[PDB]
């Protein structure tokens, strides 16, 4: 049975607009199979299409906004996009019908709307662009009964081991169609919707703008020679009309050039499903889904005070939609180095020059190939998975969709090697390469991550203790089903486990240094001059200069969280001899945090080098990673050491900003300085975790109780506020946000952990 509620995932996540980085398209979980991508442009001279369309994503002054306002994976959802430069905004309803052996039926609606300051009469070009992937699959565009191209209908039947045999339609769709009284209207015909049939290698196909152009060009090219010139030229929008070719091929153009508003379906019918999918079927199934949508809202997001009012439903909505309507399917090769050279031992002094070197040699080769199905950061910048990034989108997620979020936690587990590492950032298949300048492409093994992944198999855990709609709480509701995943799944937990206590150990036993156990102390590896990339707080202030002696503070509670994971989930399978060796070394972390990072002259925790003299300095930076212990529940709530630093965090004049908390105190000699990722400004992720912790001291019998219940209150209005306030503004998530002004600043489209809010806002953790 365990496999059948897994068979039933399979299918009914396999379809889904899993193509992120661009604006609009569709693709399966299946590696090389049937892609569809959405362009679209104004045309209003000779020239000007090239710099209009638009496929992939992007944020400038050209466009407003755009987003998901609801979205289930299972379902489907709808999106707007706000496009300045096109005078258009663009509505896409996706939506699926289940149905058949394949993993179901699809449709979908694209309507382009002219804003008030477009051209009544602006002309816009429309592409739908589809390709195949695979040897023994076939797609075939039924030709057309009318001369030049087609007055209605667009027919793709096609064909795959992977889909069995399906049929997509481009339907005739409302609107104006420009007519052009040209004497090239003789032989490429007045103006109609047209297609374009052809094939190029499989690796290529991916590469739509470039493939579209060449045919463009192509027909430009064809214009010149046969005498159509300056003297009496055809009007633009009839110069880019491709000529009608349909036929075979693993590449389908489908062009529409519409006068005013517009609107076409494409509907996608499983042969092995009932009957085909009709326009009809596409309105009421949208309709519904809209209604499942808000229902669960309600029930899974219930926003409490100061945030009942509507205005904040919306808000929450969309941080929501964004989240997890950014998931996208992966699939192609990485990029690592697996020389493992000596000198990312960093045992040396100067390690950073070592590791420099190695680095030069360039020994990193392409591998895999892989897929992964994840949730991203960012639309525009960042449509690729990250390790600990995961950890907090999932965590919104997994409230949604318990299975939905297991499936992503077991894909990217998938990814771990032999010796239990993941790749920090997973840039699988030329097309996720395209985006990412070079010098960041390669992995490294010897690069960790913050296990934020833990955080999301904790609240499982706890969930467990204590047809659509079925499936999303399947493995809650079904324990025998619940344990067998975390059984399948355990193994690689302790491997990554030991894989940290491996490679992330730092120097106790050679070095003028006590403490109630010799074993546990962790270090970075990664670290370079200024920036520590592996830990994630990148730019954070650490030890100078790097060196082999150093401890960090933050790792060292990360491995506590994992411990802590692992006991939980060894009773759940009875690993007695687990248990027990994970409860020494959970014993051990506690005492060794005490003894080899907590600052007394300081009352906050602190990392830890040698000196110009040989013996163990701590270094305190008052900021996030002082708080670390804290932050990952690590601390008992009758602690004194948890007082002192609900004393820092409190504190205006350090961290306690009107906007939340401050990556770092306004007392560092290091506040506001260089680039200033963690040097001062407001994160949610870290704030998410401060926020949790505060209310968990805040519901217990204990001396902190109405200390812990005042700050999260003004924690938690404080950070909803500054969110919602530069969304209103704005109509963006901000990776981070301004201690001194409030303004959200970086990257925008950032859902990406800055969706938390919406679990700050529903409260009960």
């Amino acid at each position: 049975l365990h496999s059948e509620i897994g068979r039933l995932n399979n299918q009914s996540l396999l379809w889904g607009p899993y193509r992120p980085n661009i604006y609009f398209g569709t693709r399966p979980r299946i590696g090389k199979s049937l892609m569809t991508g959405l362009m679209w442009g104004k045309i209003e001279s000779y020239t000007d299409f090239q710099h209009t369309v638009r496929y992939t994503c992007e944020q400038n002054e050209g466009m407003k906004g755009y987003g998901w306002d609801e979205y289930d994976p299972r379902r489907g959802g709808i999106q707007s996009i706000h496009d300045i430069q096109n005078g258009l905004d663009i509505t896409t309803s996706f939506v699926k019908i289940p149905g058949g052996a394949h993993g179901g039926s699809w449709a979908a609606r694209i309507k382009g709307t002219l804003n008030d300051d477009a051209p009544k009469d602006q002309k816009t070009i429309v592409v739908f662009y589809v390709s195949q992937e695979g040897e023994n699959s076939e797609l075939e565009a039924v030709p057309s009964e009318n001369e030049f191209g087609y007055e209605g209908d667009v027919i793709l039947k096609g064909r795959s081991e992977a889909l069995g045999n399906y049929k997509l339609v481009v339907t005739k769709g409302k609107g104006v169609i420009p007519q052009s009284d040209h004497d090239l209207s003789r032989l490429r015909g007045p103006g109609q919707t047209v297609v374009q049939s052809l094939t190029y290698p499989d690796e290529v196909l991916w590469q739509a703008k470039p493939i579209l152009f060449q045919q463009l060009k192509a027909g430009i090219d064809w214009l010149v020679e046969n005498k159509y010139d300056v003297a009496d030229p055809p009007p633009p929008w009839q110069v880019y009309l491709l000529a009608n070719k349909p036929g075979s091929g693993n590449v389908h153009i489908v062009q529409k050039v519409f006068e005013g508003d517009f609107e076409f379906d494409i509907l996608f019918s499983s042969e092995s499903a009932g009957k085909e999918v009709t326009s009809k079927d596409l309105e009421r199934e949208v309709k519904q889904a809209t209604e499942v949508f808000g229902e669960r809202f309600a029930r899974v997001f219930d926003l409490k005070a100061p945030f009942q009012g509507d205005n904040y439903k919306k808000f929450g909505k969309s941080m929501f939609s964004n989240l997890i309507g950014g998931i996208g399917y992966f699939y192609g090769h990485s990029l690592v180095d697996r020389s493992y050279a000596p000198e990312y031992d960093e045992e040396n002094e100067g390690f950073w020059e070592d590791a420099a070197e190695a680095r030069a040699r360039h020994q990193e080769a392409l591998e895999g190939p892989y897929e992964l199905f994840t949730s991203i950061p960012s639309r525009p910048f960042f449509p690729r998975g990250f390790l600990w990034d995961e950890g907090f989108h999932l965590l919104p997620i997994a409230d949604w969709d318990i299975d939905l979020a297991l499936e992503i936690i077991k894909s990217w587990y998938n990814l771990m090697d032999e010796d239990g590492w993941i790749a920090r950032e997973q840039i699988l298949g030329a097309e996720a390469r395209s985006k990412v300048p070079k010098e960041f492409q390669t992995q490294y093994p010897h690069y960790a991550n913050p296990p934020t992944l833990f955080l999301v198999l904790d609240n499982f855990v706890e969930r467990l203790r204590k047809l659509d709609e079925t499936l999303s709480t399947a493995s809650v509701d079904n324990p025998e089903v619940g344990l067998e995943y975390l059984r399948r799944l355990y193994p690689l937990l302790r491997r990554q486990f030991d894989w940290f206590r491996k490679t992330q150990a730092g120097d106790i036993k050679s070095y003028d240094r006590e403490a109630y156990s010799t074993k546990e102390a962790y270090r970075w590896r990664g670290r370079t001059v200024s920036h520590c990339l592996t830990s994630g707080l990148d730019d954070y202030p650490r030890p100078q200069p790097p060196h082999p002696g150093e401890l960090h503070v933050d790792l060292m509670s990360w491995v506590g969280v994992m411990v802590k994971s692992l006991i939980s989930i060894g009773s759940l399978l009875g690993a007695t001899e687990d248990v027990e060796f994970y409860t020494k070394v959970l014993d051990a972390i506690e005492h060794n945090l005490d003894d080899l990072h907590w600052s007394e002259k300081e009352g906050c925790y602190c990392d830890a080098t040698i000196d110009e003299f040989e013996e163990h300095k701590l270094v305190c930076h008052k900021g996030y990673i002082s708080l670390f212990p804290f932050l990952t529940g690590l601390l008992k709530p009758d602690s004194p050491k948890l007082g002192k630093l609900l004393a820092l965090i409190g504190d205006e004049s350090e961290l306690w900003s009107p906007y939340g908390l401050r990556s770092l105190s306004k007392k560092d000699e290091f506040y506001g300085t260089a680039e200033n990722y963690w040097r001062s400004p407001v994160w949610i992720n870290i704030n998410y975790l401060a926020i949790v912790q505060l209310y968990n001291i805040a519901t217990q019998d204990g001396p902190y109780k109405e200390t812990a219940r005042d700050l999260y209150t003004r924690l938690r209005k404080n950070i909803v506020e500054t969110v919602y306030r530069n969304w209103e503004e704005t109509g963006f998530a901000w990776e981070q946000y301004n201690p001194e002004t409030g303004k959200g600043q970086r990257t925008q489209h950032f859902t990406g952990w800055t969706s938390l809010v919406v679990k700050i806002m529903s409260g009960h953790h």
